[PDB]
């Protein structure tokens, strides 16, 4: 209910070091990438079809969907480390963790895909590679719109300006939604973000001084996360079953057999 200053610094700062284990591709490290001046740093840009072939690390925006699927999974285990880190979740019920984790990790996921971001494209692999957003724009449906909108929304919260250190203990706070469907035990869980959002709002004054209510400016950010994802796993799901099945498409199959 009421921490002192001294031991919100301290839960922020041991965030930010388990952040940083979890997650090694850093918002800061993805902005050095970005602005590298040699070809040893440089990124590989993918932004046509025969850049994509010469890329080393619908068969293409089928093995592009593919391809970020399996790196969300890669994803999911680094938020769930970095998720049993925080004080007091590994605490909670064994369900309401699992329960918090899988509403939360589509919300994280497309918050840190801001971070690898700009208005020309998206850092991919480890930092290796670099797909423009005209050509992920250019893949046909439902493929090219289904990846669109991740760039709509990282321009407008980048636009916020924060850095890992905020990023930290914002993702935490997404993690410990009292209010997610199907929790047993919601008030030790509000306790704990009760804690994470004192944190957050002396890490956004310390930080960003000048910057005007961006606490709440984030809040609201989150709340929208929730509505976007909402329709994005739904449209997601719809991608999987109609695109992905090779079971649903046997023909398809035949033609593979009788051309490869
Ligand atoms: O870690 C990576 O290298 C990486 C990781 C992710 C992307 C990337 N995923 N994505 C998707 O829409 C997506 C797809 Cl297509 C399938 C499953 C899950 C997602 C999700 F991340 F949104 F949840 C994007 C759209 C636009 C731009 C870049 C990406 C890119 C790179």
């Amino acid at each position: 209910s009421h921490m002192e200053s001294a031991d919100l610094r301290a839960l922020a700062k041991h965030l930010y070091d388990s952040y940083i284990k979890s997650f090694p591709l850093t918002k800061a490290k993805a902005r050095a990438i970005l602005t590298g001046k040699t070809t040893d740093k440089s990124p590989f840009v993918i932004y046509d079809m025969n850049s994509l072939m010469m890329g080393e690390d619908k068969e293409v925006a089928i093995r592009i969907f593919q391809g970020c699927q399996f790196r969300s999974v890669e994803a999911v285990q680094e938020i769930t480390e970095y998720a049993k880190s925080i004080p007091g979740f590994v605490n909670l019920d064994l369900n309401d963790q699992v329960t918090l984790l899988k509403y939360g990790v589509h919300e994280i996921i497309y918050t840190m895909l801001a971070s690898l971001m700009n208005k020309d494209g998206v850092l991919i692999s480890e930092g290796q590679g670099f797909m423009t957003r005209e050509f992920l724009k250019s893949l046909r449906k439902p493929f090219g719109d289904f990846m669109e909108p991740k760039f709509e929304f990282a321009v407008k919260f980048n636009a916020l300006e924060l850095d890992d250190s905020d990023l930290a203990i914002f993702i935490a706070v997404i993690i410990l939604s009292g209010d997610r469907p199907g929790l047993l035990n919601v008030k030790p869980i509000e306790d704990i973000q009760d804690n994470l959002l004192q944190a957050l709002e002396l890490q956004l004054k310390l930080n960003h001084p000048e910057s005007s209510q961006l606490f709440a400016k984030l809040l609201q950010k989150m709340t929208d996360l929730r509505q976007i994802v909402t329709e994005h796993v739904q449209l997601l799901q719809v991608i999987k079953k109609t695109e992905t099945d090779m079971s649903l498409h046997p023909l398809l199959q035949e033609i593979y057999k009788d051309l490869y």
